[PDB]
C-alpha cells in the first residue's frame, strides 16, 4: 500500500497469536511494544523519546506479522503509550518514505 | 525522493532562514525544532511521547523548506534531542509510506 499521513499510520500486527495495532514509525530506531509475555530470555535496556527515558526488555528473534508481511527481529517491551514498529522491522517489510 | 530506512531519514530543512538537519518522523503528530527564534507570537504547549512530556513554544503558519519542498504549518520550538518533522508537515509535502 501507499499510506498518506493525515492520520497515524496504524497497522494490525500479530505477535504470539495476539492481534494488536502499531504505528509505522520512521523516527524510531527500534520496535517498542506493550507487554505480551514474550517467550525467551531478554536483556534490560534504556530507550528515550522526547520526554526522557524508559526501562525496556530486549527480545531478539521475535516473529511478527506487520500488515500481512512476515518479519523477524528485536522487539523491545516497555511502558510505551502506543506500539511502535521501528526502522529495524520496517526495513524487513521493504517500507519506504516517498515524496 | 524514495527513502529507504536502513538509516535515520534525515533531510535538510530551511527554517527561520537557517539551514538545519531534521528527522522525517511518521510516528510524530507534530514538528519539534530545537531552540531558535521565529517570527510571530507563540503559545505555551506541552507535547508527550515516550518518557514523558516536554514544554514547547508553538508557532503557527511557519514557512519551512523540507528537502527542497515548501511547507507551511505549526512548528514547536523546544528542548528536543533531534529536530523532527511530524505528520503535520509531512502531509504538506505529500509524503507517503510505501510497502
Ligand atoms: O519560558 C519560555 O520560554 C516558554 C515556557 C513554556 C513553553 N511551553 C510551556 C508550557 C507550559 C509552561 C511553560 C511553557
Amino acid at each position: 500500500p501507499q499510506i498518506t499521513l493525515w492520520k497515524r499510520p496504524l497497522v494490525t500486527i500479530k505477535i504470539g497469536g495476539q492481534l494488536k495495532e502499531a504505528l509505522l514509525d520512521t523516527g524510531a530506531d527500534d520496535t517498542v511494544i506493550e507487554e505480551m509475555n514474550l517467550p525467551g530470555r531478554w536483556k534490560p535496556k534504556m530507550i528515550g523519546g522526547i520526554g526522557g527515558f524508559i526501562k525496556v526488555r530486549q527480545y531478539d528473534q521475535i516473529i511478527i506479522e506487520i500488515a500481512g508481511h512476515k518479519a523477524i527481529g528485536t522487539v523491545l517491551v516497555g511502558p510505551t503509550p502506543v506500539n511502535i514498529i521501528g526502522r529495524n522491522l520496517l526495513t524487513q517489510i521493504g517500507a519506504t518514505l516517498n515524496f
